[PDB]
C-alpha cells in the first residue's frame, strides 16, 4: 500500500492477527452467549458513561469454502445486499488502493432509537495457511461529516479466516470435501448515543449470529461445485 492510511491499516492487521486470534473458549473473561452448529458467539460486557461497549468475539468453521473466497465476499461491495439484511443505504467515497476502500453507510432501525451511520476503511489483506483478514474501521473524511439525522457510530470490525486443507491419497484431486475454512470474526462497536443496555445486548445477541449464519451459508452457496480459490 501506497496510501495513507497504510500505516494504520497495518497496525490494525497486526492487532486482530495478535489478539483477535487467540482462543477465547478457555478465557473466563469471556462469555459464551450463543452457540449453533459450528458456531460461538462471545461477548464481553462493557460499559463505560453509561454506553454499551461489548467487544463481541465470534468463531465458525465451513466446510468447502477457503479464507480467500469467504474474505473476498466479505469485503467486495459488488454482493453485499445479497447478504446483508441490516444496511438501508451505502456508497464507496474513496478509493485507495485496488484493496481498500472508504464506505459510508446508513444502518436501519435496528433497536427503537435514531438510525445510525457509519464511515469506515475496509481492507482485504493477505497474510503469509496463509491467512486472509478484512479489516473495517471507522475514519474520518472531509466527504462526509457528521449529520443531524444519525448518530454516528463508530467501529472496529475483523473478519479473520484460514484454510484447512486435507487433500486425499490416490490419484483423486483435491475438491471441496478437503477443505474446511476456519473464520474468527471481531466486532468492537461504539453505538455512539446511549439506549436501554438490555436492548442493545439483546439486539446484538440476535444479529450477529443472524449474519454469521446467513453469510457463511451464502458463500458455501456461491462457491459450490467451482473450482476452489486458495
Ligand atoms: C447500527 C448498528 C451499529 C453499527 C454496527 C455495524 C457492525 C458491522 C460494520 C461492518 O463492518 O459492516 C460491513 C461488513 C462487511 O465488510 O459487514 C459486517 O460486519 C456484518 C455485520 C452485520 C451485523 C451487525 C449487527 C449490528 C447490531 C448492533
Amino acid at each position: 500500500g501506497t496510501h495513507r492510511f497504510v500505516q494504520k491499516v497495518e497496525e490494525m492487521v497486526q492487532n486482530h492477527m495478535t489478539y483477535s486470534l487467540q482462543d477465547v473458549g478457555g478465557d473466563a473473561n469471556w462469555q459464551l452467549v450463543v452457540e449453533e452448529g459450528e458456531m460461538k458467539v462471545y461477548r464481553r460486557e462493557v460499559e463505560e458513561n453509561g454506553i454499551v461497549l461489548d467487544p463481541l468475539k465470534a468463531t465458525h468453521a465451513v466446510k468447502g469454502v477457503t479464507g480467500h473466497e469467504v474474505c473476498n465476499y466479505f469485503w467486495n461491495v459488488d454482493v453485499r445486499n445479497d447478504w446483508e439484511t441490516t444496511i438501508e443505504n451505502f456508497h464507496v467515497v474513496e478509493t485507495l488502493a485496488d484493496n481498500a476502500i472508504i464506505i459510508y453507510q446508513t444502518h436501519k432501525r435496528v433497536w427503537p432509537a435514531s438510525q445510525r451511520d457509519v464511515l469506515y476503511l475496509s481492507v482485504i489483506r493477505k497474510i503469509p495457511p496463509e491467512t486472509w483478514i478484512v479489516c473495517n474501521f471507522s475514519v474520518d473524511h472531509d466527504s462526509a461529516p457528521l449529520n443531524n439525522r444519525c448518530v454516528r457510530a463508530k467501529i472496529n470490525v475483523a473478519m479473520i479466516c484460514q484454510t484447512l486443507v486435507s487433500p486425499p491419497e490416490g490419484n483423486q484431486e483435491i475438491s471441496r470435501d478437503n477443505i474446511l475454512c476456519k473464520i474468527t470474526y471481531v466486532a468492537n462497536v461504539n453505538p455512539g448515543g446511549w439506549a436501554p443496555a438490555s436492548v442493545l445486548r439483546a439486539v446484538a445477541k440476535r444479529e450477529y449470529p443472524k449474519f454469521l449464519k446467513r453469510f457463511t451459508s451464502y458463500v458455501q452457496e456461491k462457491t459450490a461445485g467451482k473450482p476452489i480459490l486458495f
